[PDB]
């Protein structure tokens, strides 16, 4: 690794969380619409990090600011980078998470988010299929959370 | 988030430890060598995480196999992500770690590898200002753990 390298600055940064409950249920944030006949597509609690905080304690907090839920982080699976438009990156950290007990999901309506809700393995494959997770990424975190748990991987 | 971005494809992954011991010392890793009058850069406990595998867990082994010391990761730090010269981006992955207990420093001697050991802050400090910590983030995410750890920060 003592290899010469240079930096490549990372502008932005999000946290999320692929939180699932005692069935293997993942929670997932909807957006609110997209032709106006057609539903928001579904994203994983996430917010933005502050420039210098923990990205850790970021994705605890923007997963309650979207969820209304407690969520306690338990294990990392991964990051991503992407490049919007104009060049600036964005890197994407996400972690398994598990909820807090006796927690109710009280989603928070704004502009930008529809609704939140816990979403079945077998309904998650039927929104994948038809194009409703908007970030794929989604698919590949969420299989890493079934196996780590223990539970049955997605549908066909 | 639902803004349009693409997809930065990212070939190489790494994945290392801050691993401080109860006094705040700083566990790190000395290359072998660089003028043959010089050694080598010191660096954290790190390795290649493998195309596939969980970054996290690939940290402690890769911490293992250069120190020979179990470790136990409980904090991510950060991620940070570099080019090498033909264009290959690497992210290397950062996390706070906590030794198991009863353990002897027993350092891999490699091509690679001279030794590794633990340094106190103060001495970090002087190896810092004389250019011997082969990445400079280190020094970053070393002054993070000290804080989360509740220790005092990196003199002057
Ligand atoms: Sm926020
Ligand atoms: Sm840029
Ligand atoms: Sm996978
Ligand atoms: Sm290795
Ligand atoms: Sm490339
Ligand atoms: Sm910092």
């Amino acid at each position: 690794e003592h290899d010469e390298r240079t930096h490549v600055p990372v502008e932005l940064r999000a946290a999320g969380v692929v939180l699932l409950n005692e069935r293997g249920d993942i929670l997932l944030v909807q957006e609110k619409g997209i032709h106006p006949e057609k539903a928001g597509l579904w994203h994983i609690p996430s917010g933005a990090v502050e420039d210098g905080e923990n990205p850790q304690d970021a994705a605890v907090r923007e997963a309650c600011e979207e969820t209304g839920l407690r969520v306690r982080p338990v294990k990392f699976l991964g990051a991503y980078l992407g490049r919007f438009p104009d060049g600036v990156l964005i890197l994407r950290h996400v972690w398994l998470a598990e909820p807090e007990p006796g927690q109710t999901l009280a989603p928070a309506f704004t502009d930008e988010i529809a609704e939140a809700s816990f979403v079945s393995r077998e309904d998650f494959a039927q929104l994948y299929a038809a194009g409703q997770i908007r970030m794929y990424q989604t698919k590949l975190f969420y299989a890493d959370a079934l196996r780590e748990k223990g539970f049955p991987a997605l549908p066909v």
